[PDB]
């Protein structure tokens, strides 16, 4: 488990990063 791919009710799969505390919306 490296990146959190979770679906927010907005209909978006947001990649939230709690490892370094960063919000990523574009997959590296």
């Amino acid at each position: 488990s490296e990146w959190t791919e979770r679906k927010t009710a907005d209909g978006k799969t947001y990649y939230y990063n709690n490892r370094t505390l960063e919000s990523t919306w574009e997959k590296p």
